[PDB]
């Protein structure tokens, strides 16, 4: 599914993200924004080292999820890829959480950096009531 800016703000505060290892509201919203326009279908191969980028967060498959396809990958939240491709992202978000508790953060994904970092975010979250 596609959610609506709002819709998923509110979705993301009761999973728990806002916050979460000292990450706000918006700069979820931005990472989600930027990965796969807030949509949770989304997936991305990447030709160069056989791997996908899978859902809302794009979390990829050589070191998150596994989906028996990218050579020497590893499973680190302990999850097959198609609970990233759910219309219900709770598995996604508790993956994303996995992911930040690693000592990157929220740098761990590059397009944060390319488009959320050093950079007005309050803007993904105005008028959502979070």
């Amino acid at each position: 599914k596609d959610f609506e800016r709002c819709e998923l703000a509110r979705t993301l505060k009761r999973l728990g993200m806002d916050g979460y290892r000292g990450i706000s509201l918006a700069n979820w919203m931005c990472l989600a924004k930027w990965e796969s326009g807030y949509n949770t279908r989304a997936t991305n191969y990447n030709a160069g080292d056989r791997s996908t980028d899978y859902g809302i967060f794009q979390i990829n498959s050589r070191y998150w999820c596994n989906d028996g396809k990218t050579p020497g990958a590893v499973n680190a939240c302990h999850l097959s890829c198609s609970a990233l491709l759910q219309d219900n992202i709770a598995d996604a978000v508790a993956c994303a959480k996995r992911v930040v508790r690693d000592p990157q953060g929220i740098r761990a994904w590059v397009a944060w950096r390319n488009r959320c970092q050093n950079r007005d975010v309050r803007q993904y979250v105005q008028g959502c009531g979070v």
